[PDB]
DNA sequence: CAAGGCACATGACAACGGTGTTCAGTGCCGCGTTGCCCGATACCCCCTACCCGTAGTTGACTGGCATCCGGGCGCCGGGTCGCC
């Protein structure tokens, strides 16, 4: 995991702890986990390196209602869309080419010049309704 | 003269006002700690220059050295050969 600062123990703590995890997760929550493995980072410096990811672009990015920013790696480097469960947090990742197409589609009939689309589902999980 | 009819205000009724606080998230500036990058420095190599130890050199050449006295002074102590 390349940084575009210096490399060192702690970047690649984190990064390592981005491998492991494949969730969805919080900036304090995965700093309360790192500190829980034992290395003791510091918050601020923990938000210098995930935003970095962040801005890279190999993490991806999500916000959810309560306004926090939540990140998570991706196995494969094309864009797709994550389907996630609030109660367990699957991420599962799915691309298709009818969204991209809809999309260009638009811009070209609003005379649009460049366009991003975020477009995320979410839905209910097939195992929590069951006990 | 008493009972029945209409005005204004009234006991509650929430919801705005405006402002203060809550978790939490993320930075914004202050203090301190870190990967690089090189640069010099100790430490292997090869070469030869020079110090130092060993071994020969065949006419003949076969025993030295200069001592030492003007203490001075007395005693100890032992050796040492005569003595009868
Ligand atoms: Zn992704
Ligand atoms: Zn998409
Ligand atoms: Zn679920």
């Amino acid at each position: 995991p390349p940084v575009k600062g210096r490399a060192t123990r702690q970047r690649a703590a984190v990064s390592a702890a981005l491998q492991e995890v494949e969730e969805f997760r919080s900036a304090q929550e995965l700093h309360d986990m790192l500190k829980h493995k034992g290395d003791a980072v510091g918050l601020t410096t923990v938000y210098r390196t995930l935003q970095s990811l962040a801005d890279a672009g190999e993490v991806d990015v999500l916000r959810t209602a309560e306004g926090e920013s939540v990140y998570r790696r991706c196995s494969t480097g094309d864009h797709h869309h994550h389907l996630v469960c609030r109660a367990c947090g699957k991420a599962v990742e799915v691309e298709g080419p009818a969204v991209e197409k809809w999309a260009e589609a638009i811009a070209a009939e609003h005379g649009y010049v460049n366009v991003a689309h975020t477009v995320e589902i979410f839905g209910t999980c097939a195992d929590c309704a069951g006990a």
